[PDB]
């Protein structure tokens, strides 16, 4: 698919057999999700981002599908407003900018 | 162009006379550059993201042009650790997701 930008680029994303709706982003290094309790082992970590600091929990080798698409990555989990997917996983599913 | 994202789309801008590096940022909806002084009046505002609230002032119908391509919109200028370009200007310029 080709997303347009006039409004936020909201996608559904299955993860764990769960839809969401996250927001494709190119401008994050990472993917952060909203709080939630996966199972499996994570590490503590803090990301940055325009006001400041926050905590997040990192789970590796999620798997997640975005638009039909697999991506297999890291994922953090922490308070964020939004769901955000990052770089990480972009690439995987192939995803250009195009102007 | 095509841009992919292996690594962060970093891009030069230029903006009142100077090049900078800014990201196109589709998770954005406003462009936040950092601290200079642009001609004309402004308004103090605050945004926030990850981490929080900043405040920026708000520059209004300023050209920019964006890897050759002009653009004319708003602009918010403080303390941002990197330069955004977001979607208010990255549809001015034609820019579209694809996978
Ligand atoms: C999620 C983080 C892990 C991420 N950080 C991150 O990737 N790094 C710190 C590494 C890095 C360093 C240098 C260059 C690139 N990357 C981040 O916040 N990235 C920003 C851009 C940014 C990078 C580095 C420093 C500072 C900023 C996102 O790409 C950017 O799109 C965010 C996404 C977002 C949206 C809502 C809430 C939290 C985060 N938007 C913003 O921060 C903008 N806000 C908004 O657009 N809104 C709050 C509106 C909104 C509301 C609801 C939904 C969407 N948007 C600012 C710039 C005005």
């Amino acid at each position: 698919p080709q997303i347009t930008l006039w409004q936020r680029p909201l996608v559904t994303i299955k993860i764990g057999g769960q839809l969401k709706e996250a927001l494709l982003d190119t401008g994050a290094d990472d993917t952060v999700l909203e709080e939630m309790s996966l199972p499996g082992r994570w590490k503590p970590k803090m990301i940055g981002g325009i006001g400041g600091f926050i905590k997040v929990r990192q789970y590796d080798q999620i798997l997640i599908e975005i638009c039909g698409h697999k991506a297999i990555g890291t994922v953090l989990v922490g308070p964020t407003p939004v769901n955000i997917i990052g770089r990480n996983l972009l690439t995987q599913i192939g995803c250009t900018l195009n102007f």
